[PDB]
């Protein structure tokens, strides 16, 4: 017999990469705001993704964003600093 393999690659990449994280929804308003200041400032800064925030009624502490690796990298790191920031308690931590 004969499995007629090969060793050859693709160039199988994406233009648009979709990254998700972890934050609770207490939080979530918190970094949109109450004029999505907060969140619009951080898109363009960034270069212009956009961020997709769960409605408390459903229940879904989930986030999903869109753009650019590059730049998604940097409104991830953003918004895990901030969201983990305005939680207000004693005992602050750097970063």
């Amino acid at each position: 017999g004969s499995s007629g393999s090969s060793g050859s690659i693709q160039k199988d990449l994406a233009n648009i990469a979709e990254v998700e994280v972890s934050i609770p929804a207490k939080l979530h308003n918190s970094l949109i705001g109450t004029k999505g200041r907060l969140i619009r400032s951080i898109m363009e800064e960034c270069g212009g993704v956009h961020i997709h925030f769960p409605v408390e009624g459903s229940g879904s502490d989930t986030v999903v964003i869109r753009g650019p690796s590059s730049d998604v990298e940097k409104a991830k790191k953003q918004l895990l600093h901030l969201a983990e920031e305005k939680q207000t308690k004693s005992g602050p931590s750097s970063g």
